[PDB]
C-alpha cells in the first residue's frame, strides 16, 4: 500500500554511499515513521534505531540513546571524562552496527551527539566521526526542543553556539545531507501549509494576520462537548479538564499490567485508565486492520472487562482490546543485529481526550482543535499549536491571535536558509 515518493527514493540514493549521513525531516503526517521502517528493510545494513526519550524509543521499536551508549544524564562538555563501562556484548553489538538511526533528532541536545561520537570512536578505536558508523536522523525541525535547564544552558554555553542537534561539535568534522518529506498523505491543504510556513519563517502577511484573527470564538472555545480537542501548554490544565468532564459517576478503572523489565519513563499508556460511557478518548496506536490510528478520537459507548467499545468521529465503532507494548533491546544472532523482548506492558490503547498538552500531541494532527492562548508566548509556540490541526478551518482560539504572539526561532530559520543555499547539506563536506 505504501507509495515510494521521489524524496523517499532520493534519501535511499544518498545512503547507498556509506559516507553520506542524512537528516530526514518533514511535518507530522509526511511519512517519517513509515519511511524509517522501509529504510531499515531496504538499507542492506545492520541498523540500530534509537531515540532520546523512552516513549519515543518504544514507539519506534528501538532503544533510548542513553541506555544504548551508556550516556550519563546531564550536560557533558568535551573535556568531561567518560567512564566507557561498556559490557563486552555491548562492544560487540556496536562493532556490528553499520547504520545508526536516531528518531526525534530535534529532541537531542547537541552534547548527546558529541558524547555518542566520542563513545563510538573509543569503541572502534578510530578518528573518524561516529567511528565511521553512518548516521541517519529523523525528526521535525520546528517542534520545539525540551526547555534546557538553566544549569545545562550555561555549562554548554562555553562550548556550543546553540542548543539544537546541528550545533554538535562533530559537525565541524562531518556533515549530513537534508531531505524534506513534503507530501502530507492524509490531506493536501496548500493554503494552510503556506500560512504555517510563513509563521515559522516570520514572513506573515497582513492577510494571513487577519486570516489568523478570525480563528477566535469565545462560544466554542469555552465548550467541552463539541468534538474539538482542547490543546493546552500545561499538563495541570489538561488534567483538570479531563477530570472535570470524566466526573465520578459510573467510572471504571483498568490497571496497566507489567511483565518483566519495563522502564517507568518509557510507559506509553495510562497506569490506571479511568473511563465511563460517553467519555471522549483518543487512540494511542495504529492498527490498520481494525481501522484506528494514533490520534484518532471517539466517544466511549460500552465498557466491559476486556473490551471498550468506542464510536470514532468518522462514524465507526471499534472494539478495543488491551494492547501490549514490547520493551526491546538489540543483540547479535550469528553476527546479525536482531531484537529481543526484555519486558512489556499491557493496557487498552486509549486515553482521555477532552484535552491534550502540546507535548503529548507532538507528531499528531486533529480535525478540530481549540487553542488556549497561553500568554507569555515563547519562540515557535504559536506555530506548534496551529500545527496540531489538519486545516485552517478546524482551528478555534481562546483569544485573538495577535502579531506579537508570533515569536520566531531565528536559529532554525538560519539553519534552513543555510542548508538550502549550500545544496541541502550542513556541516563539513568530505
Ligand atoms: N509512503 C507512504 N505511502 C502511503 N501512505 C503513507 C506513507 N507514509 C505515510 N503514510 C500515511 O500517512 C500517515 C502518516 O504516516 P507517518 O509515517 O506516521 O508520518 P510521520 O511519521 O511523518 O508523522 C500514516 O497513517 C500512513 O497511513
Ligand atoms: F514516527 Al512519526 F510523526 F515521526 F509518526
Amino acid at each position: 500500500d505504501m507509495i515510494l515518493t521521489e524524496e523517499m527514493q532520493k534519501i535511499m540514493n544518498l545512503i547507498q554511499d556509506d559516507e553520506n549521513n542524512v537528516f530526514v525531516t518533514g511535518k507530522a503526517g509526511s511519512g517519517k515513521t513509515t519511511f524509517l521502517k522501509y529504510l531499515i528493510e531496504k538499507s542492506g545494513k545492520n541498523c540500530i534505531v534509537a531515540a532520546p526519550t523512552g516513549i519515543a524509543a518504544i514507539n519506534a521499536g528501538g532503544v533510548t540513546l542513553h541506555s544504548l551508549f551508556g550516556i550519563p544524564f546531564g550536560p557533558i562538555t568535551p573535556y568531561d571524562r567518560l567512564e566507557n563501562k561498556f559490557s563486552e556484548y555491548k562492544v560487540e553489538l556496536l562493532l556490528k552496527m553499520e547504520l545508526l538511526i536516531i528518531d526525534e533528532i530535534s529532541m537531542v541536545r547537541p552534547d548527546i551527539l558529541d558524547t555518542i561520537d566520542r563513545k563510538l570512536r573509543w569503541v572502534y578505536e578510530s578518528d573518524e566521526p561516529f567511528g565511521g558508523v553512518q548516521v541517519v536522523m529523523f525528526g521535525d525541525l520546528f517542534q520545539l526542543p525540551p526547555v534546557t535547564k538553566k544549569q545545562e544552558r550555561e555549562i554548554l554555553s562555553d562550548f556550543y553556539d546553540g542548543f539544537f542537534f546541528f550545533n554538535a561539535l562533530v559537525f565541524k568534522r562531518t556533515g549530513f545531507h537534508i531531505v524534506e518529506l513534503t507530501k502530507i498523505f492524509r490531506q493536501t491543504e496548500p493554503e494552510f501549509i503556506n500560512v504555517l510556513n510563513n509563521i515559522r519563517n516570520y514572513q506573515v502577511t497582513s492577510d494571513e494576520l487577519d486570516l489568523l484573527s478570525e480563528l477566535k470564538d469565545r462560544k466554542i472555545s469555552s465548550s467541552y462537548d463539541n468534538e474539538y480537542i482542547h490543546i493546552c501548554t500545561h499538563k495541570a490544565d489538561v488534567e483538570k479538564i479531563n477530570a472535570d468532564k470524566l466526573g465520578e459517576q459510573e467510572i471504571r478503572n483498568y490497571d496497566i499490567v507489567i511483565k518483566d523489565k519495563f522502564p517507568e519513563s518509557s510507559i506509553p499508556c495510562d497506569l490506571h485508565l479511568k473511563l465511563r460511557v460517553g467519555a471522549r478518548v483518543m487512540s494511542l496506536v495504529n492498527d490498520s486492520l481494525k481501522g484506528y490510528y494514533n490520534g484518532m478520537l471517539g466517544i466511549v459507548t460500552a465498557l466491559e472487562d476486556n473490551v471498550i467499545t468506542v464510536r470514532m468521529d468518522n462514524g465507526r465503532t471499534i472494539k478495543f482490546e488491551r494492547y501490549t507494548w514490547s520493551n526491546t533491546q538489540y543483540t547479535l544472532k550469528d553476527n546479525e543485529i536482531v531484537k529481543e523482548e526484555i519486558g512489556s506492558c499491557t493496557q487498552f490503547p486509549l486515553t482521555l481526550a477532552w484535552a491534550i498538552t502540546i507535548h503529548k500531541s507532538q507528531g499528531l494532527t486533529f480535525d478540530k482543535i481549540i487553542i488556549h492562548v497561553s500568554h507569555t508566548f515563547c519562540p515557535g509556540q504559536l506555530y506548534v499549536a496551529l500545527s496540531r490541526c489538519r486545516t485552517l478551518e478546524g482551528i478555534v482560539s481562546d483569544a485573538f491571535i495577535t502579531k506579537q504572539m508570533i515569536i520566531p526561532e531565528y536559529a532554525l530559520i538560519d539553519f534552513e536558509r543555510a542548508y538550502k543555499s549550500e545544496g541541502n547539506y550542513y556541516g563539513k563536506r568530505l
